[PDB]
């Protein structure tokens, strides 16, 4: 299994990446979803998470191609409007920024898919 | 599709019950998971949510029988430990109490079990 972490920052991205590594999943740190989108074409991942406002259209369009892949959207303002909108667009799970904790993010990931990658 | 909500409260029961009703699902508010469990044996449901600390064992044992049903666990203290433990136990999704909003709860529910088909 391979996880795609998209975050302009470095602390959050590195934290999430190193966290998922504990389980044994290959997490990649990026900036904009654009990178993961163009990279997902040459590579084959299973988990894709991005912390941007453009995650709606990103995940929405993704479901059209890879409806199997797990689309995870995160935002600094965890509001119901963003949650319902993101879910309706394509997002499979909404994450608040900051998040509860690394352990939570990973746990929710493996539990969200539960179709690949295990300890 | 039938949605079962377990909460000894009142405001939450009515708020959630009506919230889901907006879509077109059977929302029923109960007290303890014991009720929903004993009732789920006499009736066939699809969505099951409970806001109790004993949801871990409840959802954990449920997955053993109905691996299809969506187990939604909620707690007043939305902590990573509770989230990770909830998923590891059997919980499909973790909900914070209070939650972001009704629209969010319902949206997440219908989004979690969208493969249910039968519009």
């Amino acid at each position: 299994m391979r996880v795609l972490l998209i975050e302009k920052n470095s602390v959050l991205g590195g934290e999430i990446e190193k966290g998922l590594n504990v389980k044994g999943f290959m997490a990649d740190v990026t900036e904009s979803l654009e990178d993961g989108e163009y990279l997902m074409d040459i590579r084959n991942y299973d988990l894709v998470m991005v912390s941007d406002k453009n995650a709606l259209s990103f995940v929405s369009r993704i479901k059209e191609k890879h409806s199997s892949i797990v689309v995870l959207v995160s935002s600094d303002n965890p509001t119901s409007e963003e949650e319902v909108h993101a879910f309706e667009q394509g997002a499979d799970d909404y994450i608040a920024k900051p998040y509860r904790s690394i352990k939570a993010l990973v746990a929710r990931i493996e539990a969200r898919l539960r179709f690949w990658g295990s300890n």
